[PDB]
Formats: C-alpha cells, structure tokens, sequence
C-alpha cells in the first residue's frame, strides 16, 4: 500500500476528475441544457433562454476550439463574488454551509504543517517495525515508518506525541469559538432586515384539550381571547386533506402517465398491462385496451376526489386538535411561544410556526401519543440496520486487506496474489464498494425520519444527519477498524498467542489509516467533481421534454434545481473532520487528501449555490449549534483513541496529560454553548419591537390580517 | 453487638426519651415560659399571658399531682386539627415537610414486614458464617444470621433477594410518584388563593450594562416602558448600603450591651475590658472605666451613622447594576420572568423576585464575575473539608469496632475488653461523638453558601441542604463503611492473603449495619425527644428578661421562636432513608428503628409546627423537587450496592436483573419529571390571568402603585 498503491489511486483519481471537467465544459457550452446548468439564473428572473434570449444555437459543429479555458474559469469566477451579494441571491443558510469548508480548512492547515514537521522527523529516526516483523510477525510497509507505530515501547519520543496534541486541540477550540460568533452575528442581523413572512406571527398549537359540546375553533378562540387579549388575530385549524391529497396525487399521476400513451404519435394506440403492486414493471399482465388510463381511471378518479372534498369540508370528524394562531405583532408572539400556558404540562402547546412551505402536512395529522411509540420503534430499526451494516462492511474490508488473508490462507488467491497491479486496484475497488451502500443508506434514513413524526422539512433534514452521523461512525469507522484489523494480524494471531492481541490492534489501527486514504481520495476527490455536472437531472430533463412534453410554450417548466442536501453533505464533512483530528495525533498522512477535498470542494459548490440550486426553506442558520456538537464529539474520541494507543505501547508516563485534555474540550463546549447558543434557539424581544416599531413608519397602514389569514390552509 | 449491646442502648435511649418528656410536662405546665413553649398562639395575635390574661400563676407548690397525662395527651392532640386548617395556622411549607414523614412510613412498613417474613426465614436457615470463623478468621455474632451473609456462596437462595429488591424498587417509586402529585396539586391550589404579596408582581433585572451619561435608573425605565409597554409601572435601584447596615447594627450591639452594664443596680458603675479581636473574653485588658459602653461610644457610632447616611443616599456610586421592576398585572410580570430580553445572553437578565422578607440583602450588592469565582473557591473547601472530616469520622470507627481491634492487637485495652458492660457503653460512646462533630457542619455549611453568593434565605436553605448530603453520604456512610470493615476484618486482613480482602469486605458490610441502627436509636430517638424542650431558647430568654429588660411594658418582645430548619431536619430524613434502601435488600434489621424514628418525628414536629415554631418565607413547597431527587439517589446507590455485594459472594446467574432495576428506576424518575416539575418550576398564564381578573371584581378600585413602589428599599 506503500507508494504504489497510493500513486496508482491517485493518478486513476486524478484522471477522473479531468475527464469529467472536461465532459462538464462540453455539456455547458451546448444551448439546449442552459436551463439545466443556470437554473438559479433563471429562477430569479435574471436570464431568459438559450443564446441570450434563446431561438439560436452554439451546439456541435466546431462546438470547442480547444481551450485551457476550460476549467479555471468557472474556478476563478465562482471565487468572485462578495459574501454578502451571495446572503440575497442565495440564502443565509448556503453561505454558513461554505463556511464549513473553509473551518476545515482553517484548522486542518495549521496542523497540518505542525505535525508533519515534529512528528515526521520524530517517528521517521527510531527502528521497531522492522524487529517486529523479523520476530512477532507483523506485517507492514515502508509508509508504516512515518507513523506512531515506527516509534520503540518506552518513550521520550512520545512527548513529542502528546505535546501537539494539545496544541491540536486548543487550535480547534479556538478556532470554533470564532466560527460560532461569526455565525451567531449573521443570523442576528439576516433576521433584522427580512421583509414579512407569515411565521413571524404564528404559532403552533398543539394539544386543544377535547370537549363535548364546542368545536376544536370554538376554544381556541376563547381561549386566546381571554389570555392573550390585545394581540390575538385569527386562527386556522389543522384537518385531514391526507386523503384528500392522496387522490389529488394520483390524478396528476394518471393525467401525466397517460397523456403520454396518448399522444404517442397522436391517433389510436397501444397497451400494457405492468403488474401493478411493489414498482418497475411492464406487460407483465391483462390491463390492454388503451388512451387515459382508459380515461377513466382518469374520471373515477376526479369523482372520488369531488366526494372526498365534500366531507372532509364538511364534518368536525377530521378536525384534529391543534390549530395555528396568529397575532397582530411579532412580540407577542414570541410570548406565547417561550412561555407556559396552562398547569396540565401536555396540553396546550405552542411552539413557532415553520413558514408555511416548510411544513410537511402529511405528518400534523398524526395523533400525539403514536408520536411517542413510533419513536421507539423507530430507534430499534436503527440498531438493527447497523448490525446488517457491520456485515457489508467486513466484505468490504477483506477485499482491503487481501494481501495478509493471502498468507494464514494462501488459497484461492489472485492468482497467489502476484499480477501486483491487480492487488492496487483492489485497494480502489475497496473504495467503490463502500460508495454503493453507503447510497442507499441516506434515503433510508429520511425514509425512517418521516416515521417518527416531523413537521417541518427543515427537521426532518437535520433528523438525518445526526442519525447517518452515528451509523458513519459506528461503521464505517469502527468496524472497519476492528474488520481489518482482523485479518492481516489474523494472519499474524494464528500463529503467536492471546496476549499479543492488544499490540497487535494498535499497529493495525494505523493501517486502517492508510485504507481511510484511499477511501478519501475516491469519494472526496472524485464525487467533488462528478458533482459539476449533473446527470440525473440532466437526463430528466430531456428525457421529459421530448416525452411528456406538448408544453404550452415553455411556461410549462420541469427544470427544478434542487438544493445542498443538509443531509448528504454535512454527513461527509463531519466523517472527514473525525478521520483528521484521528489520525492526526498517530499517522500524520492522511491530512494532505482532507485538505484537497476542502479546497475543491468549496469551490464546487460555490459554483452550484451561484448558479444551480435553489433552496426550499430557509432557516437563516440552525444547524450550527448541531455541526458544533459534531465536531467537539471528534475531539473527544480522537483524544481517547490516542490514550489507548499510548497504553498499548506501555507509556505510563504519558496518558494523565491526555486526560486533561478531555476536560478542556468539554469547558470550551460549555462556554461556547451558553453565550451562542443562545443566539439560535430563543428570540430576544427587543428586537421583536424593533423590527416591529420601523415596520409601522414605513408602512403607516397595513392590514395583517389579510396576509395572515390564509397562509395556512393546505391544497384546498 | 448481639442482642446485648441492642438491648442496652435501647433500654438507655427509651430512659433518656422518657425523662425528656418528664420535664417537659414539667416545665410546659408553669406560666413564666408559655412564651416560649406556645408562641404562634401568641403571635398570631390568639393567646394572651400566662394564666389565660396572665398576673398569675400555676408553678410550684403542688406543681403536679401525679398524672399518666404526661404526655399521652400532647400525643392525640397534635394529632387532631384536619391538615386545611393546618396550611392556615402555619403554612403550606410545613404541611408539606410532615408529609416527607409520612411518606417515609408508607414506603417502609409495607417494605419490612415482606423483608422480615422472605428474606429473615431464607437467611436464618443456612451455615455459612459459622464455617468462616472455623477455617478464615472472620469474626462475627448471632444477630449476624438472619443477614445476607449466613448464606453460602451458590446461590438458589439469592433469587429471593433479588425478586424482593424488585419489589421494594417498584413500590418506593409508586409511593414517591403519588406524592408528587400531592405536593403539586396542592402547590397549585394554595398559590391560587393567596393574597396580594408584593411579589406577585416584580422581578429582578440584574446586570443592567453601563454607560457614561446616563444613570442606573434613567436606563431601566427607558428599556421597559420601550420594550414592555403597557404593563409596567414602578422601579426601585440596588444600592450597597452594606455599611450604613453594618453601622447600625454595631450601634444597637452597643447600646443593648451596655444599657446592660448600666442598669445594673443603678448608679455609677464598673467596667470591663475583654480583649476584643476574635470572640468571647472578658476582664483580659485595658479598657475600664464605666456604663453604657462608655455611652461616648455610643455617640461616635451615631456621628459616622449620620455622615454614611448622606454619602450613600447622593452619590450614584453607590448604585449597583441592578434594579427591581414591577408591573400592572402579574401576567405581564410572569412573562418578563420566563422571556428573553436582549440579544447578549449575559445582560438584563429577569428572574422572579422573593419577598421582601426572603432577601438576603448583604448579597444583593456583590458584582457578578466574582459570583463566579466565589463558587469555584467554595468547591474548594468542600473537597478539604471532606478529607479532615475523614479523619474525625475514622476515630469514632475505631471506638465502635474495638473488640476486634482487640485481638490483632492485645495490647492497650479496656482491661483486655473484659468487664462486658463497657463494651456495649462503647457502642454507645461512638454514638455519641458522630452527633457532635455533625453539629457544626450544618453552621458552617451555611457559611460557605453565603459566600458563593445567593440573595433569597430560601435558596440558601436548599442549597446547605443539598451539600449537607453529599458530606453525610460520602463521609458518612462510606467512611464508616471502609473504616470499620478494615478494623475488625483488619484483624482477619493480617494473617490471611490479599484475595481474601473482597470476600471480607462484603462480611463487613453488613455488619456495620449493625453500627448504623445503634447510631440510628441515639440520634433519632432521643435528638427528636430532647427537641420538644426547647432548652436554647428557654435559658436564652430568662437571662434576657431579667438583664436586658427594662421593658418598656411587655411590648418589648424576646420570645422570637424559629423555624424547622429546612437544613437540618432534611439532612437527617434522608441519611435514614439511604440507611433504610441499602439496608433492606442485606440485614432486614435496621427497619424497626427507622420506623419508630419516622413516627415520633412526625408527632413531634406537629405539635411544634403547631405550639411553637413559626415561618420565615413562604414559598409554597419547591424542596419538593429536591428531595425526589434526593430518594431517586438512594434508590440507585442501592442497587449498585447489592450487586456489588452479590458478585463477591459468587452468584453471576442474578446480577443483570439488578441491572434493569437501575435503568427502570431513572425511567420513573423522567415521567415524573416532566410533569411535576413543570408544576413546581413554572408559572402558567392563565393562572395569572385568573387571579387576576377576579381581584379586579372584587376590588374594583385597587391602587398598586402605592402598594409597589417602596416595597423593594432596606434600612432607610
Ligand atoms: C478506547 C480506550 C478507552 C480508554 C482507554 C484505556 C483502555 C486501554 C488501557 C490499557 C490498554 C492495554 C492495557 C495493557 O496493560 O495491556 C496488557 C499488557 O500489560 C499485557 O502484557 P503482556 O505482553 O501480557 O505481558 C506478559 C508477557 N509475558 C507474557 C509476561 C512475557
Ligand atoms: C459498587 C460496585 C459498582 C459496580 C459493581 C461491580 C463491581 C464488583 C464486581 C466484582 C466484585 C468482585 C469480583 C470478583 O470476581 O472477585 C475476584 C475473585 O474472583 C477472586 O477469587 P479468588 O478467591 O482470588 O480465587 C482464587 C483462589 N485461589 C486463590 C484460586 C484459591
């Protein structure tokens, strides 16, 4: 795995992403994407259609006389741009995730230099790895001698080790402080200046305690009315349009689905018949015939739905209890939601309204009490998906570190591991497999986050996160720690006895390192910059247009961009932090390919926040009290690990040191805590008779109870 | 320890008990005390002078004809008065106190007659200690075969304690659940009964930030007539009047003092001259002379009175960042106090206020950042404080375990520990030393609150209360344990091996069971009883009245009562509960006595929250959700005790069911969380709405700013 292996990932890696930035200029240049590729350039009403206005071309025909042009400039010019120009055409929330990146990188930096310095020279000038090989059989290679484990038992040298390690962590600390004031300061002044939204008057109730002779709205009027007396305006209460909306979903589906098999090339036409019960399928069965859905799925359809209308709007059967009440002023609203209002602690709960395209109807039906059980049902899941997790991983990891399961078994084999390219490209393959499961886990898990509960998509989002955040680590990092580690040193357990089992584990932890690398290059470097170009919603596109088109003009529009993710990228982040701060006290190589992925990685996505991307809620910033938590999370395994290693190689007068530094991090948790937290989670209300008192001198009439009214209502 | 030593310390305590009550018939039946025996009949404005309008007597000539109503009856009639009638004499804190009492008996009795029946047959029949004094040294009795330890190592007969533990678990947490629904409820409907109280409407805004052109209070009224509008009426500033406070107190020392060693027979008079620095003393000095400490004294006191007293009224140096704000309505005021004002966390900071009455207003004029420090500081000397008790706390164990201290050590000796009545006078003697040392911890407890900086007498109770656990659990319980387990076992320790130490610690265990019921009798059986007599206060007053009177009439009262301490007495209920928890699932043995101690206190306590004893504060019950916790604690230490215990005597097919208790008992303890606590801690809106729309109908005129305005000023 020594330079060979890495050399060959790289150079593959390397290639990769030049192929695709030069695909991605093609594609760009060509007019009939455009509207694939500057989406949030057209979204804003700032462009208009293909060659500046559209009806012309710039397609294949010289297309491209070759240019160096063809990358740095979407480099240079996504850079460009001011942090502030970038809050209003984009959002709070995707320049906070920028920022991110460049912590990383901030931190990363520094210690990167740092250790490689000491540390390398250190552990490079000191002999016990080749003894252990020549006498306790453990394998290993000649990039093994840049790490903790090229160092003697007893140390003097492994002060040096401890030492930056404080350092370590007092730069991160800092540097997260810092990083949460920013962002603390943003959010307060984004909020001050944004122009009327519903949800800055509205909260949630939850809870309408039931009666027997009075409506769900019939006591929450008397009830703010009488506690709550000179601001309380109006009120909407929630209902069930669950089924309702069902069947106004699949009518779009059956209009869609067959006004295709309609104008297929106009005239009469043809069948299928899919078994229709789980997905996919085609003429697997008897529904022939033809046109509409035989028009008519199409019309029983729309009569269902005409029915289905009438009681729900009718009856107090589908009346659920809770409503969203709002009022005449953003002060006293921010009373009702940080404040107590009645003696029974379950009834009668007020929170703040997400605005309204932010919400997730189907879940506010939903009674109270499954809320409680579908959690636990929930959390069992997830322990069971990470056991069948840990089995995909070992396959994984034996594919890894097949040149050691190819000694204690020198069997099967590639051909006895000789070819020794083909062993370097399973280190790749390795890789590849962990990128396809890793996949569907993501949707998996937002999957199982709209189980539970949630209301605002915003949550459900940050839910995910926080929950791929434990699989990450659990799995990936610890079962593939402990896999690996199993088989080479199996190879050298066999043949030695039960009490090398511990010297043996902390070598191997440094080897899963160098396999962490590879890793990082794959999906860090090369999913960075297939990224750019878009080719599911590239090919959904023109797939739609040239299918299921007959656009009225082109104001039928099927272009949505899409948005960050939260969930996906904040995942990968925070597992490339954890491997840093690790792998930083112990192999000091892994650092380079982190700092790599920042970099392109901001870039990247400076350009799809500028361009592309749109984004669907806007919560000037929340998630920045969770990041945080992540991060200081890091820092305290990282710290443990590193006691551990330290007293597998018996250094006893060492570890005490170690100790105090989780102490300090969980202190600097704390005061940051305190002072930004705050920030994030409650509304001052001096600055809600700010906002409110400058509103009311400009706009000396306004009537709120027009706008507010409803906001809240559903697809009715 | 056998049936021996129990027997003579009860015979002695039951004696001490009873001639206790003796003189207290005694004493309670001549009229030159009736002050002090029955003072919140006298004020409470319900009781008149001695003989029923006082001017005679009814003392000693015949006294007492002889009568078996010495005492029975003080018994019934504390007993009969309903407990409505009894939140209005006294309080509802008080009420709620008797109530720990009975709660304590609930869980008990039904706990001890399972335990006696189950576990004292299981236990009895079965060998195993006779075989260890035969074949491993380990010393022991016959009241030591119906604990845990007669039992032989294999179990078979260690389900029973372990079901039983079960058992007793699931009832402590029923019966504690129960009654926190009580205390709520009833919380709930005192507060919604109570009269105007200047409280009901201010809070304390503390850390106003500074400036250089504006005053304190120029500063509070523009941030609340801005900011809270319609409700918000008055202010009143914190000034460090700390001096001119301290000033008039040295100056009434002065005249009672020597007003005394004037009228001491009349005429011209003699002198004194203590040294003065430290306390005490008397005659050791210089300073003679004459009366009224030398009444010039007296006048320069009452020159830097009145110079201290313009200095501090005019100067706007002497105000301090911090102001007391009350509102119109006690709606608008329960909203500034569970509210955010400001966006830096640290500044204008709204909390409730206490009473004019619960305010320690020596603390009120101590800047914030030192608060931080003081309390740092204070931990400090808590941690020292607990090692030199160690020391104190080992001295008594080697008193209480001396007959085995005796034989690895033939030496000293009380007579070589024969002549057998000294030995059980020894357990006695140990007894009697713990109660002393323990007396001044709770005064300097108190001390150290006062420094870490609390401003409410209420919250400085809670918090010596709190810390008065920590020293008894650790120093307590488990010094002694240690300690006395090395002593006698200390014995064994010597001529065996160290593999031995494990299964002689669980032997010990057990045994200082048997010490902790000694210590139990004295302590509780007798402190309760010698508590009805009132002897601090009594002597203190005589000496008054007929020194320092010269009373003007009678107007001129002394009597001031006290109160239950809060301090004190929950420290010792909940030493005894921790006995009692522990100690069931071991030796079935401690539970009598806890159960009389329980008993008479509440008996007691009644008459003299009833008779004497009268409240300093009234904050209607908030210990409550501090002693849960506290009994929460217990249960847990419990627990891990009795698995600990199990596993050195070899059973590992029973130790995970001693697992689940513990996490089902932290369940509980959440549920009841969340919903009682919400009670105690929070205070709803339409409560406050309630309250205060039927004063307004009821007393259609009310003016509060008279009421309000001066209710939050000092010694001016
Ligand atoms: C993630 C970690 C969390 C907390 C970290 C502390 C846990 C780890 C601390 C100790 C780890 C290893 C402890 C250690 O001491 O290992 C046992 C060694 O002493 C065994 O040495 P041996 O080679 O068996 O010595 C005997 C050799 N003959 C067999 C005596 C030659
Ligand atoms: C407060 C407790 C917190 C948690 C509770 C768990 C901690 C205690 C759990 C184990 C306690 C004792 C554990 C135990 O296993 O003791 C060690 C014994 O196995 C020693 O047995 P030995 O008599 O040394 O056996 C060897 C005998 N020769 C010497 C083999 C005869």
């Amino acid at each position: 795995a020594t330079l060979k292996d890495i050399g060959v990932s790289a150079g593959i890696n390397i290639l990769t992403a030049f192929i695709f930035f030069i695909i991605f200029a093609f594609l760009r240049l060509q007019p009939f994407n455009d509207r694939v590729y500057f989406s949030k350039w057209y979204l804003r009403g700032l462009r208009s259609s293909p060659a500046s206005g559209g009806g012309f071309a710039g397609r294949f025909v010289n297309l491209e006389l070759r240019s160096y042009l063809k990358f740095l400039h979407w480099m240079p010019e996504a850079l460009k741009m001011p942090e502030r120009e970038l809050i209003d055409h984009a959002g709070l929330d995707s320049v906070v995730y920028l920022r991110i990146y460049w912590l990383g990188l901030k931190i990363f930096a520094p210690i990167a230099m740092l250790a490689w310095a000491v540390l390398v020279p250190v552990n490079w000038t000191n002999n016990e790895l080749e003894l252990a090989k020549h006498f306790k059989n453990v394998t290993s290679s000649d990039i093994d001698k840049l790490t903790i484990s090229n160092i003697p038992e007893g140390s003097n040298r492994f002060w040096a080790h401890i030492i930056m390690a404080y350092a370590f962590t007092i730069w991160t600390c800092y540097m997260l402080m810092k990083e949460y004031e920013t962002v603390a300061n943003m959010r307060l002044q984004f909020l001050a200046s944004e122009g009327r939204r519903p949800d800055q008057f509205t909260v949630l109730v939850r809870n309408v305690p039931p009666d027997p002779d009075e409506t769900v709205s019939e006591l929450v009027e008397h009830f703010f009315l009488v506690n709550h007396p000179d601001n309380y305006l109006t009120h909407q209460v929630v209902c069930n349009a669950n089924k309702l909306a069902d069947l106004v979903s699949k009518k779009t589906k059956l209009q869609n689905w067959l006004d295709y098999y309609q104008l297929k090339y106009t005239r009469n036409n043809s069948q299928i018949r899919p078994i229709t019960k789980l997905g996919c399928l085609g003429l697997c069965g008897q529904k022939v015939d033809a046109i509409e859905h035989y028009i008519a799925e199409v019309d029983k359809t729309s009569k269902e739905i005409a029915e289905e209308r009438e009681n729900v709007v009718n009856d107090q059967k589908s009346v659920m209890p809770a409503s969203f009440v709002s009022f005449k002023t953003r002060w006293a609203a921010a009373v009702c939601a940080q404040t107590t209002q009645t003696r029974n602690p379950t009834e009668w709960l007020t929170e703040w309204a997400a605005e309204p395209r932010d919400i997730y109807w189907p879940n506010l039906a939903i009674p109270y009490v499954s809320l409680t059980v579908r959690r636990l049902v929930m959390n069992v899941a997830f322990f069971f998906l990470t056991f069948f997790f840990i089995i995909p991983i070992a396959f994984v990891q034996s594919l890894a570190t097949i040149e050691g399961i190819e000694k204690v078994a020198p069997f099967l084999k590639v051909i006895i591991e000789k070819d020794f390219i083909k062993s370097l490209i399973q280190g790749l393959l390795a890789g590849i497999a962990l990128k396809l499961f890793l996949i569907f886990l993501p949707a998996i898990l937002m999957t199982m986050s709209k189980f539970e509960g949630f209301t605002s998509v915003s949550f459900l989002e940050r839910r995910s996160a926080s929950r791929y955040y434990i699989f990450n680590l659990v799995n990936v990092f610890l079962g593939s720690v402990i896999a690996g580690a199993a088989f080479e040193q199996l190879n050298s357990f066999l043949n030695q006895s039960p009490n090398q089992i511990p010297k043996t584990i902390g070598m191997a932890i440094p080897m899963k390192a160098t396999f962490f690398i590879t890793y990082i290059m794959v999906d860090g470097w090369a999913g960075v910059a297939g990224e750019i170009l878009m080719l599911k919603p590239l090919i959904i596109y023109h797939l739609k247009n040239a299918f299921l088109v007959k656009t009225e003009k082109d104001r039928e529009e099927a272009m949505n961009p899409g948005s960050i993710g939260f969930n996906t990228g904040e995942p990968q982040i925070q597992l490339y932090f954890l491997l840093g701060l690790v792998y930083a006290p112990v192999t000091p190589m892994l650092l380079p390919f982190i700092l790599v992925f920042f970099a392109l990685a901001y870039v990247v996505y400076r350009h799809q926040i500028i361009n592309v991307y749109n984004q669907e809620y806007e919560s000037a910033a929340a998630f920045w009290p969770d990041v945080h938590g992540r991060v200081i999370t890091a820092l305290i395994i990282s710290q443990l690990l590193l006691m551990g290693l330290l007293g597998t190689k018996h250094a006893a007068s060492a570890a005490p040191f170690l100790i105090a530094l989780p102490v300090i991090t969980i202190g600097f948790h704390r005061f940051c805590k305190g002072r930004f937290e705050p920030a994030f989670v409650r509304y001052p209300l001096q600055e809600a008779m700010m906002k409110d008192t400058l509103e009311r001198a400009r706009e000396p009439n306004l009537n709120l109870k027009g706008y507010l009214q409803d906001a809240y209502i559903h697809p009715v």
